[PDB]
């Protein structure tokens, strides 16, 4: 249960974004449906009144939370990946647009998986703005607790993988749109009951097996980390 309490840029604290640009939804429940229209954005996706500029080659941040900001953002427990989206938004998440830029799952060396390293950073994980063409865009962060992923929730509703699902507005300004954004999968529709990844057993199979559900990062991305790069006690 956590939701994107706002963005950093290179650094910089862009302010409280909730519901100004970020499409929030009103609480932290997860969405399980994979077939929902929900999935594309959660459950209250609307325009918001304000997009973050943005340059190719920046860092943007996503701060998440749980019910205040820079608590524990999210039950320690609930392992599972993070992975960031984008599309154009002209299309409003709607078709083949989502293109991956970032994916964290299990990391063997450290034992941790990318739920946990999420904690440790205090909510913030970064993506490397790409060179894509000049305009507006949607960014797609999603994180998938495991904890109930034995059963499928099309099979039965009150267990499934969840995901918590946040879309950013984003404006790109400075870029050569040396890298132009390839074709996207579309949310809903990418994951099924069979993608790897989303039915999955995380108390008896070993976590060096998972595997996160496709679409692979896009060679255009540019780079990101699950890692704290601001103290949101001080800015
Ligand atoms: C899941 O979403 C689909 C598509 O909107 C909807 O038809 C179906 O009723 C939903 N399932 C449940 C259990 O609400
Ligand atoms: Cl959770
Ligand atoms: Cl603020
Ligand atoms: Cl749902
Ligand atoms: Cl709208
Ligand atoms: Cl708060
Ligand atoms: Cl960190
Ligand atoms: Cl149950
Ligand atoms: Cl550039
Ligand atoms: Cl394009
Ligand atoms: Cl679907
Ligand atoms: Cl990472
Ligand atoms: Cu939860
Ligand atoms: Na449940």
């Amino acid at each position: 249960h956590t939701l994107v309490w706002g963005v950093w840029v290179n650094g910089v604290d862009q302010g409280d974004g909730r519901n100004i640009y970020i499409r929030s939804p009103p609480n932290n429940n997860p969405v399980k449906n994979l077939t929902s229209p929900d999935m594309t954005c959660n459950v209250d996706n609307r325009v918001v009144p304000k997009s973050v500029p943005v340059n190719a080659g920046d860092t943007l941040t996503f701060e998440w939370y749980h019910n205040t900001r820079d608590d524990d953002i999210i039950a320690s427990s609930h392992h599972g990946p993070i992975a960031v989206y984008i599309a154009p938004a002209a299309s409003n998440g709607q078709g083949n647009v989502w293109v991956k830029l970032f994916e964290d799952a299990y990391n063997v060396t450290n034992s941790t998986w990318a739920v946990d390293r999420l904690i440790t950073a205090h909510g913030q994980h970064s993506v490397v703005v790409p060179h894509v063409a000049p305009g507006d865009y949607l960014f797609r962060a999603e994180i998938i607790a495991l904890h109930e992923a034995d059963s499928l929730y099309s099979q039965n509703p009150i267990r499934g993988a969840q995901f918590y699902i946040s879309c950013a507005q984003i404006t790109i300004n400075s870029s050569d749109d040396s890298t132009p954004l390839p074709a996207g999968v579309p949310f809903p529709g990418a994951y099924t009951d069979s993608t790897p990844g989303i039915q999955f057993n995380i108390y008896t199979t070993p976590a060096t097996s998972y595997v996160a559900p496709p679409p692979s990062v896009w060679s255009g991305a540019l780079g990101g980390s699950i890692a704290q790069v601001g103290d949101a006690s001080l800015e």
